């Protein structure tokens, strides 16, 4: 069960942790870019890219049955801080850091 | 048919232009990554990759029975100039420049 609240709430939340992931994901290609000697340094880049993209694009599924899931994964990667998880329920704060911690 | 240095100074130039465009690549790349501004940009570098990374995976072909439609390719793009095929047969020089204005 998700309150009108909770639902809206995340939205933002996850429209959040998606511009921090372009702004990182900017960063170090902009980085392993500069860093450039060899060729297939930029095609080590082309290959990153091309997983970084297709992971991002079905990254933020809001579903019911994922949703709990991707939460942990963007607090795990540090995309989300457990602070902004503070307007859910209780339950799904403890279980989301839970599948995080480990 | 072909002489043993028409070969070897075929397959020089050959290499000598696929380096070039690699040079040109990685200028490129290097350029439009340190000039990211938007998000869009990083996209477009990206699709850039994309598309030159299959144009070259098939563009090279190194086979004596094609190898003049190259060279053509290559005329036609300004990889390799007129100049540099004098090592070859007349017949072979003008048979190239044709084909590179098809």
């Amino acid at each position: 069960p998700w309150s009108q609240a909770e639902t809206q709430s995340a939205h933002a939340l996850f429209r959040k942790a998606y511009q921090r992931e372009l702004d990182g994901l900017l960063a170090t290609v902009q980085a392993q870019a500069s860093q450039i000697t060899q060729i297939d340094d930029l095609w080590k880049l082309h290959d990153f890219l091309s997983a970084k993209r297709h992971e991002i694009d079905g990254k933020y599924d809001d579903r019911q049955s994922v949703i709990i899931f991707v939460f942990a994964q963007l607090l795990k990667e540090g995309l989300v801080q457990a602070e902004e998880l503070t307007f859910l329920a209780a339950d799904k704060q403890s279980k989301i850091k839970a599948l995080a911690r480990l």
